[PDB]
């Protein structure tokens, strides 16, 4: 219902589809193996319309900040530089990425006290579930 409801440190507890989604992105084997193996934490913080999402692991550490509704240049973990925009719509944070004629979307929602992250590119989907670290 509100973006602030997504705030906190979250730890990955389940993943489905992520290897296939990275293959759709064209990520090479070194990076795909590290994504299959890392169990990162996701730390979400917000202040009004400003949002930061940090991903932390020994295998993988990255962060971006944005303002809801404002396009910005995002450097992704696999090294794309995308034009991204985040919006909070219908109780989910929606992150839309565009680069080189391609698009992908990541949604983040709270369900049963867990953070549910879904990604899609060209109908190839991933679903990752995180629980709060507290
Ligand atoms: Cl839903
Ligand atoms: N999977």
């Amino acid at each position: 219902a509100t973006v602030q409801q997504l705030e906190g440190r979250w730890r990955l507890v389940d993943s489905k589809g992520f290897d296939e989604y990275m293959k759709e992105l064209g990520v090479g084997i070194a990076l795909r193996k590290m994504g299959a193996m890392a169990k990162p934490d996701c730390i979400i913080t917000c202040d009004g319309k400003n949002l930061t999402i940090k991903t932390e692991s020994t295998l993988k550490t990255t962060q971006f900040s944005c303002t809801l509704g404002e396009k910005f240049e995002e450097t992704t973990a696999d090294g794309r530089k995308t034009q991204t925009v985040c919006n909070f719509t219908d109780g989910a944070l929606v992150q839309h990425q565009e680069w080189d004629g391609k698009e992908s979307t990541i949604t983040r929602k709270l369900k049963d006290g867990k953070l549910v992250v879904e990604c899609v590119m060209n109908n190839v989907t991933c679903t990752r579930i995180y629980e709060k670290v507290e």
